[PDB]
């Protein structure tokens, strides 16, 4: 059983300990649930105002007296500011409620618009993670590697990547805890990430996986968490992406196949079909 | 008397030295005060325009001449853009004021909407601080600890924590000042904060609390300030949270009870009911 | 003649080398100029549409034929979406222009609103700089100092300060250039800036002002640039503030008077009236 | 053939591997294509509603029965909330569709406004890169240099620059890959970038171009990538700019001509006409 999902999530059941977190909930519900809630408020509030018009007499011209249907659509046409002409307020009481309803609709529209904007303008990084990792020799040291690819043409600037080892360990006192280890990389910052980025961790005497083998990583239930962050030119916003690997997904001795190929014309090309391809010696 | 409140605020009375800070004030007033101010401008400006229509003659059809009530609701129906039909401008003077009023309402609506958005889209971190701290041995050193918990399912990426010692000290010259000490942590950056995070400060010869005891921390009036910062996936915005501890809230020899429990099914679980539980030896 | 103004600006005349920078210009013009430009577009575009209605015949009911005045206010009432009733489109040509005008007004309103929001939501740090600096002994070293004060109750988190020396220097080749020197501080990051922050630069053998005197700083035309940055809780946005000092504004041997005073009640207080006070020995 | 364009882009053909990326596409299409798509939805949705009114009978007063033209403009006047008066809904079915259409238009307007804002508020850094680089002696070491200029009066705070060497290299195993080298600079952070900034890389034993010549940089196909980032006061947003140089654009022995000149009045001036001027010895 893996403690981190492939997408970077945690696979832990939350035991624990309708308006205490209203701003969060309105942003995280699905769009159908969101559109439903907005429609609800839109109707409930109109009904309320419709009842406020009947509670002061027949103050709506060309409206069947005491008819809720005719009063509702007058509220609709008032809150929306359509103002057809047939239905119109008469009497100082109705005109004051109209004044209030218009204010209430503007304030509610601004809140709904704020939430729509906040939900809609959530960019995705468009970054692809290698399905596996590898441990092969690079510059004379065994090196843990994975790689990233930009699925869009627009570039990502000040791109950062963080490679975390997650394994169970035993302290000097004998306490069995789960520790996170920041793994030093040859390059943790790519100022302009455009195409493909091979991320490397030299396994030297300082590495927390020095001397480890395929077996020891399983016994410690080792996992590898990857976080990517950058500023996407397409959106002019920051983006991020997360991924996680299990020890079973490290191909020892593997080499990532070059995704850069030379066309017959001499043009340098990027073939992402080889992105997950790994060469093994037998 | 504590100099920092539990929530991270300062407990200092500001001796010191209605429009000099209008943007700040409009964002910091309570919602009832905010809604009240907006309603005020909404009525005052309409009244002003209503008086601008009477100051040019009876230029409102179906409106009692010189009646402010009928002129006000015409301004309302004009600023809001309802445009029922009974009340309508007549004469080039009224139609020019209508043109101005519509412009004034759009500009005011945009400012009101900007403020609403700015006030509404203020996410909260949803982070829980341990009620106490502890000082127990970890990896062979006495270690100061507290811990954090994410009260939501959505993860927080690039989470940072900063642990500051605040105590009165005496310089070589004899000046008694209050100094802030950044306390080095085993982990100050958690790339993906999902569940629980135990923060640790090894008390070695470099620590500003090396050799200190429960008594010395009180005599120096020592306090501990904690700041948390991260990027919350739920909101796609940054969040932060602050907390402060007094020396009286350090449980020497204490150990935080594990909040990770193993269910009978083998599923890993998170029980936040034990989050504030601390084990003491007697 | 000083090369940096007290507010951090540069005092250099730009020799150099109406729509090439439209987004910048619309954000930087004064509000009167901005409101004027928006009003302009609002009238010009309405006039244009008014001429588009006459160029297709008398397609406006209750409108004097060929009258521009009556056609303009119909465009106003259409672009604003008031729709009184007297003036109404007749014929497929007018109704198509109405359809276009409504689209054009919505698109223009969205751009105007975007600019209003972008201009309006520009918070100010509310930070006060000490009028002078000082060089006195602290912890056994001559230390350059200034201090900052938060003029608001809301706190600023992850506050950074940067102290830059700016002076003319001569390279080994003999080139006379103006170099910026980052001055190391005892604390460059205050995780929670609430009240007052004394910023200190120990003048040791590593400092670029080691061995300098009041005279040498003038001969080199030394200046000191200060930048402050933080995340203001009042606005939930980042803020910054800049200041610059001349050598003539360093009080050698000076000590900033404590702004923290003890009231008779035992409450700790902050008296910003002493913020610019400096003690000198004679 | 150069692998990086002068503007920092990559010159690689993407081989690869209409709604899968809708938010990205709507932000990256040209304004004519964007305005066209918005106009499309604006008409298609109105047509749909127009057909929803005919599919329930002649429920539009003063509208030719079964006429799509008259029903379309009623939808327009309803979605836009103009509400002239001639065309008006009759029957509970039409008034319910009107209620729905108004809701649909508000929701669509909010999405369109969000996209407009997101597209419009994309500031440009206004930064100028030197057309060439140089390698001359500075402080006793051969130093690689280029420089930047602020084309606007407003200052940029916390300005960062990153200089990356890009060249083909051979690992100990014999693998021919393209490596990025972060080049250490005398100053990588300018807290307040106002005028001109000469960026310098001392070529010492640590530099990856130590011992290299004009010939060796070509044989390795060396290129130099520059990224600039800062917070622009004009916009209160972050900005960035990228540039790339080829080995053919390094002027060995060159010196950038001083852009700071002394006027006859003693005022310090900035002449950006000399910004690309470089002095060579013969
Ligand atoms: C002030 C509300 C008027 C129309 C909607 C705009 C809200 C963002
Ligand atoms: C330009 C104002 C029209 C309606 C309100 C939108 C302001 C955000
Ligand atoms: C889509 C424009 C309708 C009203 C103004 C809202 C623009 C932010
Ligand atoms: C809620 C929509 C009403 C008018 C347009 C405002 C959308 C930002
Ligand atoms: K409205
Ligand atoms: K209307
Ligand atoms: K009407
Ligand atoms: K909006
Ligand atoms: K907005
Ligand atoms: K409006
Ligand atoms: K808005
Ligand atoms: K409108
Ligand atoms: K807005
Ligand atoms: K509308
Ligand atoms: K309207
Ligand atoms: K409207
Ligand atoms: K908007």
């Amino acid at each position: 059983p893996r403690i981190l999902n492939s997408d970077g999530s945690s696979n832990i059941t939350r035991l624990g300990l309708w308006l205490d977190d209203h701003y969060h909930d309105l942003l995280t519900v699905s769009w159908p649930v969101f559109i439903t809630l907005i429609t609800g408020l839109y109707l409930v509030t109109n009904a309320l105002f419709a009842l406020a018009y009947l509670a002061s007499g027949d103050v709506i011209e060309n409206a069947r007296p005491g008819s809720f249907t005719d009063a509702f659509f007058f509220s609709v046409q008032t809150m929306a500011t359509i103002g057809y002409g047939k239905l119109i307020p008469i009497g100082p009481l109705a005109n004051t409620l109209v004044t209030l309803e218009a204010l209430c609709g503007m304030l509610g529209m601004a809140v709904a618009a704020s939430l729509i904007y906040a939900r809609f303008t959530r960019p995705t990084a468009g970054v692809l993670f290698s399905s596996r990792m590898v441990i092969s020799d690079f510059e004379g040291k065994p090196t843990l590697m994975m790689r990233l690819a930009n699925l869009r043409i627009e570039q990502i600037i000040e791109a950062d990547v963080h490679l975390v080892l997650v394994r169970s360990e035993i302290s000097q006192e004998g306490m069995v805890f789960r520790r996170f280890h920041d793994l030093t990389l040859t390059r943790s910052r790519s100022p302009i990430f455009s195409l493909s980025w091979t991320v490397m961790h030299p396994i030297d005497h300082h590495s927390p996986i020095y001397g480890e083998t395929d077996e020891t990583l399983r016994n410690s239930h080792s996992e590898f968490l990857v976080l990517f962050t950058g500023h996407h030119e397409a959106f002019a916003q920051n983006v991020h992406a997360r991924h996680a690997y299990s020890s079973d997904e490290i191909i020892w001795g593997g080499h990532f196949v070059d995704v850069f190929t030379t066309l017959p014309d001499g043009r340098r090309a990027l073939d992402l079909g080889k992105f997950h391809e790994i060469a093994q010696h037998h």
